[PDB]
């Protein structure tokens, strides 16, 4: 469904290479999130099949009101936007981590990210 295919193009990049603040900056033009700039936006890597086991027992536990938690860690990156103008050219700066994430799940399938957790 059309929810998670989008999920998936804002917050998912299965083999970065460098984590750089270039890295950033490329792909958010790449994946058409800069008209205008988002302030922060996370990228997952890895595993397809293991986002979508948040959704399940197997890999999730019930968070807060209505979100899932993951159990297992995932390779991250962060990029927060430098500089006070919310318009193109957009300054990225990235930060990598590894720990668990928080989605929301519907029919089975994640359709947003939490990302109050890496502000």
């Amino acid at each position: 469904n059309s929810r998670y295919t989008h999920f998936l193009t804002q917050h998912y990049d299965a083999k970065p290479q460098g984590r750089d603040d270039r890295y950033c900056e490329s792909i958010m033009r790449r994946r058409g999130l800069t008209s205008p700039c988002k302030d922060i936006n996370t990228f997952i890597h890895g595993n397809k099949r293991s986002i979508k086991a948040i959704c399940e027992n197997k890999n999730g536990n019930p968070h807060r009101e209505n979100l899932r938690i993951s159990k297992s860690s995932f390779q991250v990156t962060a990029c927060k936007l430098h500089g006070g103008s919310p318009w193109p050219p957009c300054q990225y700066r990235a930060t990598a981590g590894f720990r668990n994430v928080v989605v929301a799940c519907e029919n089975g399938l994640p359709v947003h990210l939490d990302q109050s957790i890496f502000r």
